[PDB]
């Protein structure tokens, strides 16, 4: 319903300016100040990830060898794997999206733009579909926001 419109918008806003290289503070939808806030939020806690992570994010991103739109296709199942497993939390949440922010940043190296969006969907559809009554039991990105936001 709302969930999965909010999360892809919040989730394909942050992957993106992360491939650019620079910030976009246009701001959002309707829920604007939730959406915002959230990803004001992916940007602190999230570049924090990539810093701290880096040497795994590199040791993963290098072994999906991605090159085109047929491998983003090829990716969920890792993806599906890594994540799905035991302990559900923001910081989790944030780790998955964080690794596709660092995705994101490979396939704008290798002229792969067009790949952002299905990356970004693709990470959609895992969160809300693996995750969604403990998202709405925390009031999804409220919940998120009302906690983490600084
Ligand atoms: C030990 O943690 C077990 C799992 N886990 C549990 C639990 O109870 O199982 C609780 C818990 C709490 C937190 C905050 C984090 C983890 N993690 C820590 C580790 C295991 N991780 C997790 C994620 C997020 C889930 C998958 O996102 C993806 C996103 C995209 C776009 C793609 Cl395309 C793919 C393929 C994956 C990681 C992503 C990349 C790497 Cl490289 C590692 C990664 C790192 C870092 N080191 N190493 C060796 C790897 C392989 C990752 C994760 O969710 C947790």
């Amino acid at each position: 319903d709302e969930l999965y419109r909010q999360s892809l918008e919040i989730i394909s806003r942050y992957l993106r300016e992360q491939a650019t290289g620079a910030k976009d503070t246009k701001p959002m939808g309707r829920s604007g100040a939730t959406s915002r806030k959230a990803l004001e939020t992916l940007r602190r806690v999230g570049d924090g990830v990539q810093r701290n992570h880096e040497t795994a994010f590199q040791g993963m991103l290098r072994k999906l060898d991605i090159k085109n739109e047929d491998d983003v296709k090829s990716l969920s199942r890792v993806m599906i794997h890594v994540f799905s497993d035991g302990v559900t939390n923001w910081g989790r949440i944030v780790t998955l999206i964080s690794f596709g922010a660092f995705v994101a940043k490979h396939l704008k190296t290798i002229n792969q733009e067009s790949c952002i969006e299905p990356l970004a969907e693709s990470i959609t559809d895992v969160l809300v579909r693996t995750k969604r009554d403990w998202l709405v039991k925390q009031r999804g990105w409220d919940g998120f926001v009302e906690f983490f936001h600084v």
